[PDB]
């Protein structure tokens, strides 16, 4: 049908993971845990995982805020989704900490058996909390975080 999705508030505080109505998810051909790369404004955009959600409006898009700034859109404005199956796991994934191991005392956890979706210049949070910029990624477009992954920075 449209691949265009009204953005809305997520439950899931997940910030790899948007949720669209079960039906919208079919008619754009998505299956649950998918990688789509949304497409957001000023020509950003991000990859993540498509959750399907019966409490989703057709029109819709849950979405938390990490990804909505990502995007930089707001509740109310208009994403476009995308199926993304070129994508592989990664090899080289560096990570700035922005707000400037115990480096890892809050990032390896966060990337632990999560298998993440990762693309050149997400901002994202880990739970005190902290923010990280991914400034380089293997593919130099969009990576996984396989177990073998490497997060080369503090």
């Amino acid at each position: 049908g449209s691949n265009r999705l009204v953005v809305d508030e997520a439950i899931n505080d997940d910030n790899s993971v948007v949720s669209l109505h079960p039906a919208t998810m079919e008619k754009l051909q998505l299956f649950r845990g998918d990688t789509i790369l949304i497409k957001g404004k000023k020509r950003k955009d991000t990859v993540c995982i498509a959750l399907a959600d019966e409490t989703c409006e057709e029109p819709k898009i849950r979405m938390n805020k990490v990804v909505r700034s990502n995007l930089r859109v707001r509740l109310g404005d208009v994403i476009s989704v995308h199926q993304c199956p070129d994508v592989k796991y990664g090899k080289r994934v560096h990570i700035l900490p922005v707000d400037d191991n115990l480096f890892d005392a809050y990032l390896k956890p966060y990337f632990l058996e999560a298998y993440r979706p990762v693309r050149k210049g997400d901002l994202f949070l880990v739970r005190r909390s902290v923010e990280f910029k991914v400034i380089e990624t293997d593919p130099a477009e969009y990576c996984v975080v396989a177990p073998d992954t490497e997060i080369f920075c503090e």
